[PDB]
């Protein structure tokens, strides 16, 4: 057909059409990675907007991908004619039938107008306590996650939309402290079971100053190690829960565990004073977060 999803990609390849003219998937992904990283640095310096609507969501995407994709600012239900003449649009997405699916066609527009409508009615979530703000933000975040409004680049732009919404509303949501894996599990939990607990946990860790300082400390230790924790879920221990694993070493404010490929982080003062004395790296330890 004239308007086809196949028109997003170079023929015979799996690699999206790009402003660089690169057809090798790996080469393209490296160039994109480099360019979008520069865009973030500048985007994080621009002033906050007055309105947080989809126009702003689009501005972000447009600014991030201006040098990579011709359709940078564009939502995926709106037919887009490339410079080369072909016209593309992906209303569907097509998961496997058994997977939970994103919104189709005009649902994208219904959903997004709704998101704009609620943020306007609630003055961008502005006069609220942290629990009030986090509760409202989680609905909107989950909501926007199921719309998957752009063909690609949803994650980064969604993350920066909310980091900025929070900042404007007098709160924090440092998404840079969340790995790609943790976001994946939290999103999957909500889309499959309707389970909010992982996300609540995620936002809690990202907004509570007492837990943000714990993560900042840990993420620092990764700097110049050669490693990449993006593969690995990094969390602050939930209050009440019990974690068991192997000791990864302490700091001033907090320590780290390894529980089946995941880093759990705890306040140093929650350890029994007498354990801390004789506890070396690699020691098996059970820990329970207090009230
Ligand atoms: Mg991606
Ligand atoms: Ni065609
Ligand atoms: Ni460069």
């Amino acid at each position: 057909e004239i308007i086809s999803p196949h028109h997003y990609v170079y023929p015979n390849t799996t690699t999206l059409k790009n402003k660089y003219g690169i057809k090798n998937l790996n080469a393209f992904l490296e160039k994109c990675s480099h360019d979008t990283a520069k865009a973030m640095i500048n985007l994080r310096e621009e002033s906050l907007p007055e309105y947080f609507d989809t126009a702003y969501l689009c501005h972000i995407h447009q600014q991030l991908f201006k040098n990579t994709f011709e359709w940078a600012g564009y939502l995926r239900h709106i037919p887009f004619t490339f410079a080369d003449g072909t016209t593309a649009a992906m209303p569907e997405m097509k998961r496997t039938g058994w997977k939970n699916a994103f919104a189709i066609g005009d649902e994208i527009q219904e959903g997004l107008q709704r998101l704009d409508q609620t943020l306007a009615e609630k003055n961008n979530l502005q006069g609220l306590t942290r629990e009030e703000f986090n509760s409202e933000a989680i609905e909107l975040f989950n909501s926007l996650n199921q719309l998957h409004p752009f063909r690609e680049g949803n994650g980064r732009t969604q993350r920066l939309f909310f980091e900025n919404l929070a900042k404007a509303a007098g709160h924090q949501l440092n998404f840079s402290l969340i790995t790609k894996e943790r976001m994946m599990v939290a999103s999957v939990a909500v889309a499959e079971n309707g389970d909010l607990e992982p996300m609540q946990h995620l936002f809690e860790d990202i907004s509570n100053p007492e837990k943000i300082r714990l993560l900042k400390e840990f993420m620092h230790t990764m700097k110049n190690t050669g490693r990449n924790v993006n593969d690995r879920p990094v969390m602050v221990a939930k209050e009440g829960e019990t974690y068991t694993g192997t000791y990864r070493g302490a700091g001033l404010e907090g320590f780290a565990l390894n529980v089946k490929g995941a880093y759990i982080i705890g306040n140093i003062d929650h350890l029994p004073p007498e354990q801390l004395k004789i506890l070396k790296p690699g020691d098996k330890i059970t820990f329970t977060a207090p009230k």
